[PDB]
């Protein structure tokens, strides 16, 4: 069945190697397992550690570390062609090292935007590979695609095998939260209007939204996104990929996210919608229904719950903040 | 981008100053360009590689024939076909072999500066539901069939990273264009006539081979009745020939033969049975199952490009091919 008959229990001779540790989603998994006093030893990997892509420089952690269970969030996010050799050529290199090395259990990671561009919302896990992904990042999608089809195939040769080894895939759907990339420009909208707004208080000027501020988006909060991947860890036992987000009735219009962050600044001026800027697709909704099945007691945090804790990370942290 | 046409005004002429780099080429298509190549006498210096001279799969051996030779020209097609033995034959394997070999040739193309390259796809690869008779343009358009979906997908990564590098090209001001082709069913000399890994007609001409030997029936699995288009590999080289001297689409172009060409597997049989003059028995063995009863795929588009083609009658081609396994059956693939 999908979920183990008992879970997982890690134990202190477990090594877990978190590539891609050091991001957003790394951090927020590094800070479930301390303060749930997970057990075993975690890696959490960055790029100062070693390029994945290179198939030799990618086995050092593996020979080094020698671990039992993978957590692979590295990606690649410039030349089309790049982002298509640079991801498929670390995701190859990765899985090929967990199977060679014995990994019993190796999670990857995914993104909602790696779907078919033709598709009927809800999406859904099993339309992951029902058509061509939209034209504008199909590298990046095509990459993420074969990461998903290297890890069905490196199964069908451990069962061949008898080798002990489980690939599987998890599905983020926008994630915010401490240790993001606020920068105004470059960054995700939700963390960039944390920093328009905030400079919008020390300064005297007013919040200004890029947009009429009515489009609606699910956003995940990375404590909880990293409670999800743990769970799955423990007990989610198929190949076939999980939806990480939350429902769509918790889906916020751009608005609100800006209305929730202006009262977590307890910022007092003003408020205004800069409609010359295109508004976006109206909705691009995920389902849950998968995990919502499986894991049907699961507690999210409040969406103004975790902005306050966002916008307390970020003030706290703000000089040591990516901006 | 409106501005090309699918084909250009005239013919490349290629000069001697010209040097062709053809990977994969002492396989079956590979040595059906050479053959052609040789007859029509077409200019320049050309390199048909083969395995021996260097393991594709590896980046740095791939490097090696291109800074040796300068290329002008490439027709890629090497692929990882299946190995000989079983550990080499997970899905793994077809993945990794495949776009591993794919990346490095592309790339090569790419920073050596080749001006045009000329990949191969096949019709096996297209979408598993699809409405018939296939098109180029429906090869994404959802997932291939299970039995073989990472040699697909990897053909179907090979055609995207050549889209990809036209747009590096384009962006760069490189004067670099990378296309496809996808043939269909080959057939003919210096093929794989092993019966239990070949395809299916160079393993019935190995088995009626073995059959006249041996004094035992010419036995063909299945009823006989599906039907099939078969392309002759100098045919398809001629084809690809006029490809690479016409056609500027970044599109794949389908090398097949029309619906009307399309013999049932009996047919083929027959036409391989009486080109041996084997005088036994020919007899289908319906405990086996066979495939679908039709697979079409289009050859509009090559009609369209090139309406004065002509092709090689079947029957004259399964003679020419049988007559090439006779005289060489000790060095022949099986
Ligand atoms: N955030 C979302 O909303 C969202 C949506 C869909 C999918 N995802 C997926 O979730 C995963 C990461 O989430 P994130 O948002 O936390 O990513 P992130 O914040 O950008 O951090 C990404 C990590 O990847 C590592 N990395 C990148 N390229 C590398 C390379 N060539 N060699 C080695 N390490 C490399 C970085 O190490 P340095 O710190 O040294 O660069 C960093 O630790 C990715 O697979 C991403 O596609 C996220
Ligand atoms: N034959 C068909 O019915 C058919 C139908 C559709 C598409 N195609 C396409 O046509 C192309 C060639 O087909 P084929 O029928 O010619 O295959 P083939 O007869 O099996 O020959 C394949 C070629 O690839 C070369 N090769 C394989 N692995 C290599 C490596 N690692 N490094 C270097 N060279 C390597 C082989 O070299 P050695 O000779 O040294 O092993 C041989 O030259 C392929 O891309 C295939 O998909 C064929």
């Amino acid at each position: 069945r999908e979920v183990s008959d008992q879970p997982i229990t890690l134990t202190q001779d477990d090594v877990i190697l978190v590539t891609g540790g050091t991001g957003l989603f790394g951090k927020a998994v590094e800070h479930i397992v301390k303060k749930e006093q997970i057990k075993g030893k975690w890696v959490f990997l960055g790029s100062k550690d070693g390029d994945l892509r290179d198939a030799d420089a990618c086995k050092q952690p593996f020979e080094k570390y020698r671990p039992t269970y993978v957590i692979h969030l590295a990606a690649f996010v410039n030349f089309k062609v790049s982002f298509w050799l640079d991801n498929v050529n670390m995701n190859n290199n990765i899985l090929t090292c967990c199977y060679d090395f014995g990994v019993k259990k190796t999670i990857s990671c995914l993104s909602t935007c790696v779907f078919p561009d033709k598709i009927e919302y809800p999406i859904t896990e099993e339309k992951l590979h029902e058509g061509p992904p939209h034209f504008s990042n199909n590298a990046y999608a095509y990459a993420k695609r074969m990461l998903d089809m290297l890890g069905r195939w490196y199964n069908e040769k451990a069962v061949n095998e008898g080798k002990s080894c489980l690939f599987t895939s998890v599905i983020p759907t926008n994630l915010f939260g401490p240790h993001d990339n606020f920068n105004v420009e470059a960054g995700h909208v939700l963390p960039g209007l944390m920093h328009k707004c905030y400079k919008a208080q020390q300064n005297g000027t007013d919040f200004v939204v890029f947009g009429s501020g009515k489009p609606l988006r699910q956003f995940l909060y990375s404590h909880d996104a990293a409670r999800m991947l743990l769970w799955t860890m423990f007990n989610y036992q198929s190949e076939e990929p999980i939806m990480l987000c939350v429902s769509e009735e918790d889906e916020k219009s751009i608005g609100q996210v800006a209305q929730t962050i202006k009262d977590a600044f307890n910022f007092t001026g003003n408020m205004v919608f800069d409609t010359s800027k295109a508004d976006g697709q109206y909705k691009k909704t995920s389902s849950n229904a998968k995990f919502l099945r499986l894991n049907p007691t699961f507690q999210y945090t409040p969406f103004e719950q975790a902005i306050k804790e966002t916008v307390q990370w970020f003030l706290e942290n703000y000089e040591t903040a990516r901006k």
